């Protein structure tokens, strides 16, 4: 029922957080998507640390149900310009994958993750 397209990773935003015993920053990836309504259109932002591409991916793998749909996806795993490609390339192709299978794309954990719920 959620229509996603036109996603792709546009850039990143290098930010900061708190240790505990200072600061430290980290990068986000800005992923920004359309939903469709019919004729509606919704346009999307949402930043997400790497880290939050991989915990996706384990929520998911954590539940059988969804696990077995995400089988041959790839995903995420624990300047140089090629490899940041690569890397904006691997995520950006991780969550179409993800949001092409209406049981994947629908799930709590994808809408968490690009905060359409």
């Amino acid at each position: 029922p959620v229509v996603i397209q036109n996603l792709r990773i546009t850039g990143t935003i290098t930010a900061r957080e708190h240790s505990g015993t200072g600061f430290h920053p980290y990068t986000l990836y800005t992923v920004k998507y359309e939903t469709v309504l019919n004729q509606q259109l919704a346009y999307h932002t949402v930043n997400r640390r790497y880290r939050e591409f991989l915990n996706l991916q384990t929520r998911l793998e954590e539940k059988p149900d969804l696990r077995k749909f995400i089988k041959n996806v790839k995903g995420p795993k624990k300047m140089d310009s090629d490899r940041v490609e690569a890397r904006k390339s691997l995520l950006e192709s991780f969550l179409k994958q993800l949001c092409a299978i209406p049981e994947i794309g629908n799930s709590e954990e994808v809408q968490e993750f690009l905060a359409l719920n």
